[PDB]
């Protein structure tokens, strides 16, 4: 009755799809050649529904019409401090709606249209269904989806809703860091276990204490920073190159925008290669006022730029061994997720918190969590 079910991975910033088949998991690439999607949303003028890379490679034309970050609102109510605090750093229009934060967005041609959170994420995972379904040559209809460890009824009911707005019937809500546990499948042995979770993605840091009773998760304490990521890491190395601009040529970048766009693409690119290697080149053709921006960044100025920012992720890892009333010693597995955690200083920073101890290794991290969901997905048929 349920035929395929797909393991999604609706991350905030990105999103994963995976499936079981032929005695293995597959994560799916997008039709644009990639195993990621970004969580994008735009209307151009035009009227053209956008999803995908294709939504977030125009966002720079589009600021008002491009929706991102809908996860932040999903499940929430209008007047809940979080999300009043959220849409003050929100480029487009958040209005109140039947309770709720309804987007408010531009379709094509100046005809409004507001879509609840649910409705924008029910867009992101109608593209990881048609992702899914040109890879099996067959209509989908169930998935397993997943949710941070934190989300509590309304916001699991609303990533259901999402889904069934795009015609996915979502079998199980799975937590992230639980996913990503049954990935590196630690729910296959006998034992009672700790397992820390250290999950640092684009725009999020989550560290999730659980433990593993003979195939039965608990998630036992949860901490981090919800604005904490990636993104913030490549802004720190733009205002290197912003303020470095500056002192050489006498030019400022943020009077054009589509310079700092530029340098955003070609900064998050050098921050990637500095995972393996120790120095970078950031090229720029027509940079500003039709100049050429060419520099380099080495792996330790980069480490330097956010050493503060890579040092705070230790400290919800205490609060998180506080709130489980456990020691270092106690922690029997580390599982590292999202794309940050390739970050050479933060696996050095880790590590040597635990004393040395080696993490989980193996898995995508970016992959990961719709791995763990994927594995699920293919138990259900
Ligand atoms: N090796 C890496 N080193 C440091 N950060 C990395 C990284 N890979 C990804 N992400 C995976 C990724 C993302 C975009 C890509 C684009 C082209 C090619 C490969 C790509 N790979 N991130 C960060 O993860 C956050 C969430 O993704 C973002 O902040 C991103 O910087």
């Amino acid at each position: 009755d349920v035929g395929t079910v797909v393991g999604i991975d609706l991350g905030t910033t990105y999103s994963c799809v995976g499936v079981f088949k032929n005695g293995r998991v597959e994560i799916i690439a997008n039709d644009q050649g990639n195993r990621i999607t970004p969580s994008y949303v735009a209307f151009t003028p035009e009227g053209e529904r956008l999803i995908g890379d294709a939504a977030k490679n125009q966002l720079t034309s589009n600021p008002e019409n491009t929706v991102f970050d809908a996860k932040r609102l999903i499940g929430r109510t209008w007047n809940d401090p979080s999300v009043q605090q959220d849409i003050k750093f929100l480029p487009f229009k958040v209005v109140e709606k039947k309770t709720k934060p309804y987007i408010q967005v531009d379709i094509g041609g100046g005809q409004t249209k507001t879509f609840a959170p649910e409705e924008i994420s029910a867009m992101v995972l109608t593209k990881m269904k048609e992702t899914a379904e040109a890879y099996l040559g067959k209509k989908v209809t169930h998935a397993v989806v997943t949710v941070p460890a934190y989300f509590n009824d309304a916001q699991r009911q609303a990533t259901k809703d999402a889904g069934t707005i795009a015609g996915l019937n979502v079998m199980r809500i799975i937590n992230e860091p639980t996913a990503a546990a049954i990935a590196y499948g630690l729910d296959k042995r006998e034992g009672e276990k700790n397992i820390l979770v250290f999950d640092l993605g684009g725009g999020t840091f989550d560290v999730s204490l659980l433990t593993i009773d003979n195939g039965v998760f608990e998630v036992v304490a949860t901490n981090g920073d919800t604005h904490l990521g990636g993104e913030d890491f490549d802004q720190r190395v733009m205002e290197h190159f912003i303020k470095l601009y500056k002192k050489k040529t006498g030019k400022d970048v943020r009077k054009d925008n589509r310079a700092v766009q530029k340098l955003r693409r070609e900064v998050e690119k050098a921050k990637r290669a500095l995972s393996s290697q120790h120095q970078a080149r950031i090229e720029i053709e027509s940079f500003y006022e039709g100049e050429d921006f060419s520099e380099t960044l080495t792996r330790a100025k980069f480490e330097e730029l956010n050493m503060d920012l890579f040092r705070s992720t230790m400290k919800p890892v205490q609060k998180v061994l506080e709130d489980s009333d456990l020691k270092k010693s106690d922690i029997d597995e580390i599982v590292l997720v999202g794309g940050s955690t390739r970050i050479p200083k933060i696996q050095q920073l880790v590590k040597e918190f635990f004393n040395g101890k080696e993490p989980s290794r193996g898995i995508n991290p970016d992959e990961a969590v719709a791995y763990g969901a994927a594995v699920q997905a293919g138990v259900l048929s």
